[PDB]
């Protein structure tokens, strides 16, 4: 860290802060998250793997600065997040292209974690970060499984990991996403719970309480209660629009409660949806 200059902190998590830096040396430009541990060598094998998952929606994870017993690791650096890009588009919203093309991108990138068995576990706005280019990246990716487990936001979260399942899967970054799908579409978000009852609540109001016909082995989950209200499910005509007929099918397939039953990434990537997909650019005020 003696490498390296402070220019603003661009972000924050559990396991520590980042910074817009400059590395002293070599002019680089950079973003650095300090890890705040209170050392762990599995932690460190872990982080480690992390540098070879490279992917081009993937934030690049430069080098893991492992000193004084203290851990950095040094990302490549995007000017925008898609949290201020979707508040700065509020008014006319993003458009259905630029929707596509981003949701394709980030499609591609969990079928590429996803294929080694990766998980990122906390899809989020504020964890997709766009440059100039069009290109969007999964930031803050497989940092979760390394040290173990501000108000963390539920509102993306899967059913099951609410439920209590211990072992979830990669399934569970479809549903994250697709949650982002439909805020980006909508411009409000789908399920905005402030606590994990009223964020299955949410959840249930919209797409119905689970039972055994929807999702066979949800009632034996940990935290499943029979005594759960028992909501119908609403159509995807008034959760969704206007999204069109092949946006709203694969939305509902990103959005099955059954893990098992949930699209893939690689599946959803060769859904009807993405016929015409591009790559526009977005316009980007930094
Ligand atoms: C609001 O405008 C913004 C401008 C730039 C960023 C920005 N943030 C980062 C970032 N990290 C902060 C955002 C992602 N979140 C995390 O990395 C956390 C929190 N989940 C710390 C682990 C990384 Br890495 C790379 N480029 C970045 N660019 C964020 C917002």
């Amino acid at each position: 860290m003696e490498n390296f200059q402070k220019v603003e902190k661009i972000g924050e998590g559990t396991y520590g802060v980042v910074y817009k830096a400059r590395n002293k040396l070599t002019g680089e430009v950079v973003a650095l998250k300090k890890i705040r541990l209170d050392v762990p060598s599995t932690a460190i094998r872990e982080i480690s793997l992390l540098k070879e998952l490279n992917h081009p929606n993937i934030v690049k994870l430069l080098d893991v600065i492992h000193t004084e017993n203290k851990l950095y690791l040094v990302f490549e650096f995007l000017h925008q997040d898609l949290k201020k890009f979707m508040d700065a588009s509020a008014l006319t919203g993003i458009p259905l292209p630029l929707i596509k093309s981003y949701l394709f991108q980030l499609l591609q990138g969990l079928a590429f974690c996803h294929s080694h068995r990766v998980l990122h576990r906390d899809l989020k706005p504020q964890n997709l970060l766009i440059n100039t280019e069009g290109a969007i990246k999964l930031a803050d990716f497989g940092l979760a499984r390394a040290f173990g487990v501000e108000v963390v936001t539920l509102w993306y979260r899967a059913p099951e990991i609410l439920l209590g399942c211990k072992y979830y899967s990669t399934a569970v970054d479809i549903w994250s996403l697709g949650c982002i799908f439909a805020e980006m579409v909508t411009r409000r978000a789908l399920f905005p719970g402030d606590s994990e009852i009223d964020q299955l609540f949410r959840i249930f109001r919209t797409l119905g309480t689970p039972d055994e016909v929807v999702w066979p082995g949800v009632t034996s989950m940990p935290d499943y209660k029979p005594s759960f209200p028992k909501w119908a499910r609403q159509d995807f005509s008034k959760v969704v629009p206007p999204l069109d007929e092949d946006g709203r099918s694969l939305l509902s397939q990103m959005l099955h409660y059954d893990p098992n039953k949930r699209i893939s990434a690689k599946a959803a990537l060769a859904h009807p949806f993405f016929q015409d997909v591009t790559k526009p650019v977005p316009h980007l005020r930094l």
